């Protein structure tokens, strides 16, 4: 090309930014420039592309025809480019400014950050994190193209993915502390007489707790499915309904949603949180596998 | 091309006959006479050209073409009967329909507690399902039916889209958050104090930025980043046990204080008041005007 | 309650106006006239008490309350339809039925003159659709009996994948052809002779290559391709009008070599001989007698 | 991306470049800068990676094993980069490389690509088109993101256009009746009876459950006994000369086949408008181009 000769290519990490911000200010900040030299470069590479690229309107900035064709383009050049130098030289944990992305839901956000965040404050300041919610608990391609580091969750894996254990536990019968209807541990009738909150975390039609009870062809009555356990611990405590939840998570928020917590009276194997990433992915990923280790999570 | 010459009414006769096996109880759930159903019967054994049933006494047996055929009208008059439960009138303490809203963690934690504790005895059938959704507001799944309601607020005044209404419900405030013994707070943050440390920052909609960056980004300031994560109330455990500051909304940071170990106060710079909203399309219904409604009762 | 007060057979009706789009040829289809299909509607938007449908056109626009009936309605009357068929024995001389194949226009080309020519007297009843689908094989399709039949071949001795079966009715070769008075081909081409020209190809399926770009790869070899596109037939017009060869089947060829002013030769290079197939799910007689009717066929 | 944001970019040309030549002569002219320019450019972008990157022998450049990791994703990354920014590249018909998308059927590839491609082979020699079955006439959204160039039909009666759609007309036609050369029971032309008492092969390009033609005679309260739809006119022709079955086709494709598959062509009993072949695309140099090729181009 005899553009990618006359455009400076620096200028395409303003544009990328931009693109996925919106917003000048933050986007600015991203970059670790000035709001001044950023403006100054956005209007650089207007004059390089003869195009407006992104007008104001209102809080945000809208791309034009031209930035929306470019930006799948550029983001897939950044991330080519970006493998690319990680690779380069080892992973030095004191300096890093490395952002890395994992998959999550509330639970595994709830179990995971608190113990790994209290560490790396301290042995890597630069490092961050972000955690999406994604529309599945794996999407492999997602984590070959390393738009995404790791993802969460838990339990044969697909092909070039691996898994790393991190935390087991089990799952109780949640339900509010003055309950009408408990003296103690639900029976599997009393279980199956009242309604259920579940946590579907990825929009799914039915709950883990619904899949394993169709094994044995029972039912619940399902009141409310939402993705949030922590959320759904408040429901719980606020109604009538029986939530099977994480234990770790019931533990935590017992005493603030007002809960009482019993053993379920049919057999739920325990289950065990895991990162997943991809074979192909490397010194920054066994540096995070590495820190997954002297945690202690509750 | 032979189900176009079948009176389809008279594959309800089939179904209850099949069920019930035996006329009078079959012509019962339909709520006609005996006679009635036996000239339906009569119809549709000319309609299929077959015996249908064979009866000894009042026992009706299925021959092998019906039972053959039963498995298909049952799973047609199930599809059809799925589909026109859209039509069903509306009424609170008999009805067995979900509402679908899109929602953040968030959201859930402050509408569903309330309205369940309240409609779990006033519309016992009626389910909620709550999903994320890719966006706060995409107008398509509200036009579609395909969601009823999305929840959020309104950030720094947006226009409504399109063909959205809305409807206000729950007033509160962002407040700054931290670990309750935090290395560096002997009192509330200054503004400076809270620009030295490192940032929680929820991201609901998987964006780059918080609404609280974006807030800063408009007086030229700027907030170290070290977490981006969906979910407030597992960013409040966050907070709790590190030197993180969170600005949350105080409606979540007080019901987790005492739970994650927090500590909570005054921003040190504006932030406007936040309104849960309830947003819907105006394309009607007893369902949504009712919903609408029930948002009306506060904690 | 729902289904007890409604007339039944006006979902017929609605079915049919929402694939028609239009009051005549709905009508048409349903044998019934123009003014029983229009009362019937008329009882169908009283009964639901809905437009259902908005004449936005001289074409009939599905309201957003049709829009949901809608595949609830296919279902069901798909359901009954598969009973219904089981109902009495397949009998060709008195069958309505229609046959639905996924097909791409060389296989119809094929199959359907010689086909035909026999059915249209010994099954004057029995009625084909060929349609364009997605892949030659997407077997969901072939189970969820939303068609009948796939026709097509298996490239390079592939498998075939499970509960699949398969018929052959047709074995032909491939050839290259070139406009008669090309400038520089009146024999078949050499191998440097082929790889010098411009190629028209023909996706079927609006793949990435052609089924001889796939072969030739394997022995590293490239064409130059000036024309992708997914009808062999206009392939073989377009061929007779350029200097481009196009690399296609013999019995296409044949047929066009007068019309479309074509010389037909051997490639230089080692392309196996395909046969078309019938493909079906394993799961009926009407599906047993399609079989034997390609069978016995010339 | 930060070790993205910490390095001079632009460097990477070089890089590049001197991978592809192994020679700073010819890798400095591919860039067009002096000798001691590029010579600069890579001192800065080995003190930017602490590495070599290169070792000299004689005039050859050999790359450092590090070096060799870091060349295919910089070849990935500028590939991107030129791909996405194609849409910059100033249009020269005789001289581009590019690929047009076209949304089509068998019929409008059939009328459209054997005179566009004889003119097209000559004066614009390295241009390439692709054609793909849509799964409608008209997908604005594919226009808008550019996926499709343009999309090829007609306007059944007379269509309004969707917002951001353009047309452009390319070829005025008829339908014609076509049937076998000797079908038992044409004397001659068919009659109106003489037609409906037929069986029909109808065409049906995006899998509708009717013809334009059903379409039509349904607004006349006519309908016709259909044997078969398919999505092909060509295919279409060929059943129609081996059978008894009637098809209603455009008549430019009728006469082409007309000899190929033994038919006769025929007025048709009743009015059919005459159709107009369009070229469509969205509101938004190749394209303007493309819309001006069609103008004058000679379909007959």
């Amino acid at each position: 090309h005899p553009l990618l000769r006359r455009l400076d290519l620096n200028l395409l990490l303003v544009f990328d930014a931009l693109y996925r911000h919106r917003n000048v200010g933050t986007a600015a900040s991203e970059l670790a420039i000035s709001a001044s030299a950023f403006s100054h470069a956005l209007g650089r590479l207007r004059q390089g592309l003869d195009d407006e690229l992104f007008l104001r309107q209102g809080n945000r900035m809208q791309p034009t025809q031209r930035a929306e064709h470019l930006a799948a383009a550029v983001a897939a050049a950044l991330r080519a480019l970006g493998e690319g130098l990680e690779e380069w030289r080892p992973f030095v944990p004191g300096q890093s400014q490395r952002t890395f992305v994992f998959a999550a839901t509330d639970y595994t956000a709830f179990a995971l950050l608190p113990p790994l965040m209290n560490r790396l404050q301290h042995s890597a300041p630069g490092v961050r994190l972000r955690l999406v919610n994604a529309e599945r608990k794996l999407s492999v391609e997602a984590l070959a193209s390393g738009r995404i580091d790791f993802a969460l969750g838990y339990d044969r894996l697909p092909e070039g993915i691996q898994a790393h254990d991190w935390f087991a536990d089990r799952y109780v019968v949640v339900a509010r502390r003055d309950h009408p209807r408990l003296a103690g541990a639900p029976t599997l009738e009393g279980y199956l007489a009242e309604r259920h909150a579940v946590v579907t975390p990825w929009n799914e039609d039915s709950g883990v707790i619904d899949r394993l009870l169709a094994r044995s062809g029972l039912r619940r009555e399902v009141a409310v499915q939402l993705p949030t356990v922590l959320a759904a611990l408040f429901l719980a405590g606020s109604t009538d309904f029986l939530l099977t939840a994480p234990r770790h998570a019931a533990r935590a928020l017992a005493e603030a949603a007002g809960l009482a917590l019993y053993p379920a009276p049919f057999d739920i194997p325990p289950y065990v949180l895991r990162l997943y990433s991809h074979v192909q992915h490397r010194d920054a990923h066994a540096w995070m596998i590495g820190q997954l280790k002297g945690l202690d999570i509750s």
